[PDB]
């Protein structure tokens, strides 16, 4: 009956987000993707895009499945019946403010917090930065999952 | 005399920065804590709530005072008589960024810097991370002083 | 029927180390403790000495076990049905060199590794520090098990 | 036929790029400063000012040249025939960063990224925190060239 | 002209190392990597058998030769009328080192050290952890020339 | 009635270290230097030898004194009746050991430790990296006290 949340806002998901899912999907009975959106700053895509687009991905995970949240992360993870979330690794990771909000995580709700380094060919790819390259006409089209790939030339076409 | 100025924006104070202002306390003949605002961010609390968080829990260190201040931190030391600045290191810490101000520092009025790393149980705590974990309803009584939490929650009501 | 190993030299297990078995042991369906015994350094205790103090320290972990490996730690994981192993992170580990050997062992052998950061109050104690520690008369009782303490006295004062 | 790029904003040009500028132009053929411009962010000096100010510094290198530029780095780069990037390591360096822009750029179009440490001397001063110790009057002239400094006072004078 | 030396051990090489020795022989008119024996260590391979691997492995870099050194690196640099190194960054790399030594001989010799970091196949790598995986029966072919990986499998046999 | 330790092995001490000793000299009271030791490790100075090194080059400062020492750093410091620690920061520190040796310090005895950045003009240069340096003939002259240049060439030459 284990299980594992991996949240994010993923604004949008990269293959460097799915190696990850992947992984949590290996070795917990149980993993939900939670999509918690910053409530200051809106993206590129709605919550329900990013929801869409990370399941299109993650069509051959039977055990995962994917929900928005709001609120504390550790609310949303008790709220499910689990206490683990996992979390991914990559090059340019604030690790140190990762490492903080584990503390934080486990101090106020005994939550677990697992990381997991991603692969090397995805170890360079972020929201952020696939977006800005994209923006300037580069091609990330290695390095985000199909359905991303389209849907992101459409909201830069726009 | 010896002495070291505490500096940041303390909105709110935590325990993790009361463990550093009790270590200053302890080790220099004087401390000024220096409240310092970010001109373009006004916070959650005023500066005159900040001190006053700060004074209360720091009652039991007579020779710690708090100060409000603007403009260049190495004219609010040099102007009081010192050249310390005294800074904690926690779990979050931009070491890399303190470590470029220190230089800074040292190099434009010779002032020096020295760090000093939060206890443990403290180390996790930061003024922004409290507010948003409490914002969602998230309890930090313990990472704060008594006397913050009650206001923290006051801001939020 | 998820599992991971939790590998290591453990001369002697600490407190930060038994955090992390206690997690694993919460997160996974069964864990097993690694004693893997560097070949060119022997340490202060047995290999037999470092598995007594770890079961009597995990005693009240029911789906936990405690065996030595030599060679590969991928080849002692993948032998056991299993492919993935659980790492403490504490002030002064080396993570650079933990992400190294992290996917190396991906690369080799498909098995992933997860960390996970030690609780602060045994944060700053490792088997080396504590030894170096005791060996000068400093009480390092707080970071140990009961069990260790004493055996760890005992190999001082002969 | 050997070159590399210098990329930044330089807003403005400091004594630690300068530093950066040199190291380059004495171990490629050719460097060209890219003064690369968000036409959305306005910054301090505009892009005439900060193409002077790099200029009048860099005048003893005859095999620099300073040009603007906006949209990707590599395709600046490869424009111009060349694939290496130089970039300068400071104190306050993210280095997490530029690691991972490295590693974009060479996926993207093959450009190479080399990593050179500033000089000491020069190793805490940035653009940004010049501009903020300079609004409250400190005292940043050993830091900036010549070309700058008297420029900054100018700027932060006129509010 | 321009030019560059890649220094190290090389005790074997790697494709972490290869693919470093061709970003140099890409950018500089001439390099130079240099096989610097720690004395006291002697390793696994021999001098001869280093170059030789070394060799092997690059053997379309018509710009690139390989010389053993001994002493200071700086020396062997500006002997050969260069004064630039190049240095290669992986995952385990101790980069606070690199930067101490790159301190170090710029200030004593006037030579620049320019660092690129390995592609993300080859950044986990590294020569001492290659020949412990081979000993322990894992396969490190992949990470590895070709050359290198029978040499190394016939010293463990 | 303030006061820190400044502890290290100090084989040779460096400028570095002197940065160090005088920002420590002037912020508290009393200093003293732990030249600590461990007996089954030799090193290239005798105690006598690092001793002395250190006082040439700490004259003009009254107010810190140089003492050897073995076994727990935090004893030495109590039986002082002091409870601080200073530690320089350079190019090349294991911050992450300085942090855990802080926090277990801190624990066992309730000494605190405080770290400063040296000087950059300082911040490259260890007793190790000197040392070997020297070794292979290189010029280190200008990162050792006086005290230190010569004698390290004497070592060296003794074989
Ligand atoms: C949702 C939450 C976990 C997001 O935090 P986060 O882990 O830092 O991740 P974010 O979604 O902000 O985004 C950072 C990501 O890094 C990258 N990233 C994250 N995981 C990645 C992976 N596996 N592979 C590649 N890149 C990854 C980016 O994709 C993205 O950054 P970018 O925008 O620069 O591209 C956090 O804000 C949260 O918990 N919110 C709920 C409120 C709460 O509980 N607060 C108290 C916390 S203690
Ligand atoms: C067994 C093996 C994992 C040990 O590696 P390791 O994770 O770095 O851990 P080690 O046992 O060497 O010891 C490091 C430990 O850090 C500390 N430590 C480790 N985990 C800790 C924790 N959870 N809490 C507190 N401290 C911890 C120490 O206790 C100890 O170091 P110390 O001696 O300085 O006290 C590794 O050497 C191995 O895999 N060997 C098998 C051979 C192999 O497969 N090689 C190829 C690897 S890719
Ligand atoms: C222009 C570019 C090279 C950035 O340059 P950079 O030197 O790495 O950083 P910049 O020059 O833009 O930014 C200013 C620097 O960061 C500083 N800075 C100040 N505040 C900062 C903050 N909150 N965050 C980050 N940097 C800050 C400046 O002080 C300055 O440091 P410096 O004086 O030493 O140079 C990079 O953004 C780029 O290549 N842009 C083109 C678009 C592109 O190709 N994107 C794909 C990248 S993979
Ligand atoms: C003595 C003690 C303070 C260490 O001092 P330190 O300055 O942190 O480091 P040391 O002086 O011993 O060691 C030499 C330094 O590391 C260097 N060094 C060289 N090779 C090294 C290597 N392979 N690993 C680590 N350091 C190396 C030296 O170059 C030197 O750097 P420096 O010149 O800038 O000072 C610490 O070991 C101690 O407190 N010992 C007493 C016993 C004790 O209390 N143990 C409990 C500690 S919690
Ligand atoms: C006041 C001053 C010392 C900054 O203080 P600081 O402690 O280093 O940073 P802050 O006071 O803002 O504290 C950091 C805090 O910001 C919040 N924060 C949140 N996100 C942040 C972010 N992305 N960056 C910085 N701070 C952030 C808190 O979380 C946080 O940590 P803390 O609560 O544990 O202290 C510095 O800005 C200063 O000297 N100002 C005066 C002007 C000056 O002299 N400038 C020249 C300096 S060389
Ligand atoms: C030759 C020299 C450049 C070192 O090279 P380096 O690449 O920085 O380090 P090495 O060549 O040993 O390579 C590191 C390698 O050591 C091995 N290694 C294993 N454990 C190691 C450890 N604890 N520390 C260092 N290396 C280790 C390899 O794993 C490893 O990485 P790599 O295979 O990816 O390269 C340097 O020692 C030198 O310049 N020597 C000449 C003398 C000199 O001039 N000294 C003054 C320098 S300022």
């Amino acid at each position: 009956m284990t299980g594992a949340v991996c949240p994010g806002s993923f604004d949008p998901v990269t293959l460097g987000h799915l190696d990850v899912f992947e992984r949590a999907a290996a070795q917990f009975d149980e993993v939900i993707v939670a999509v918690l959106i910053n409530p200051n700053k809106a993206g590129m895509f709605t919550v329900d895009e990013r929801i869409e687009m990370i399941r299109e991905s993650t069509a051959d995970l039977p055990n995962l499945r994917v929900e928005s949240g709001q609120g504390l992360l550790v609310d949303f993870v008790r709220e499910r019946g689990l206490n683990a979330i996992v979390k991914g690794l990559r090059t340019g990771t604030d690790f140190e403010y990762e490492l903080q909000m584990a503390q934080m995580n486990k101090h106020i709700a005994g939550v677990d917090t697992f990381f997991v380094a991603t692969a090397p060919a995805y170890s360079f790819v972020s929201s952020s930065l696939a977006k800005e390259v994209a923006t300037y006409g580069g091609d990330v089209s290695a390095l985000l999952p199909a359905s991303v790939h389209q849907r992101l030339l459409g909201k830069l076409r726009g």
